[PDB]
């Protein structure tokens, strides 16, 4: 509990900075045809330490569709030239039995980043910049979903 070490090492309208990545890759047609994809992940930072959300489902945890559209696109169909939103579901982070029970906001400086979920006040927020949750009883934070819109698919670099 002493503290006799020299340190210097120096820790908004948000706590948990949420960061998520999207890797869209388009089709090319015909060399044989080949198909599109679609990986990512969510990490986020608290108290100056980062983790990485879990998802429930190992495949089919997210969906994919152009924007101004509703219509559900195939990771193997995607085309470049083409804004499309991904929103990703059940998004947890596990932040440990230590944070048990804390109110945390999560935020993004990305304004393609939106969240959907409870807050600390048991209310539905959709499609929101900021929440406020209040962790379980293990430290753990649920979201409905996370969508980033204005995704773009890359021209492959497999050439
Ligand atoms: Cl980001
Ligand atoms: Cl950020
Ligand atoms: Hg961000």
């Amino acid at each position: 509990h002493m503290a006799t070490t020299i340190n210097a090492s120096s820790s908004a309208k948000y706590d948990v900075d949420v960061t998520p990545s999207v890797s869209a890759v388009a089709a090319n047609t015909a060399t044989p045809a080949i198909a599109g994809n679609l990986t990512g992940t969510i990490s986020a930072s608290y108290n100056g330490k980062t983790y990485t959300a879990n998802l429930k489902a190992d495949t089919e945890n997210a969906t994919i569709t152009a924007a101004g559209s509703t219509t559900a696109v195939k990771p193997a169909e995607l085309a470049a030239g083409v804004a499309y939103t991904v929103t990703v579901n059940d998004v947890s982070f596990n932040f440990g039995s230590e944070n048990a029970g804390k109110t945390v906001t999560l935020g993004c400086a990305n304004s393609n980043v939106k969240f959907t979920g409870t807050n600390s006040d048991n209310q539905t927020e959709t499609n929101v910049s900021t929440l406020k949750v209040k962790l379980d009883q293990n430290g753990v934070a649920s979201l409905t979903n996370v969508s980033i819109a204005n995704v773009y698919a890359i021209n492959t670099t497999d050439n």
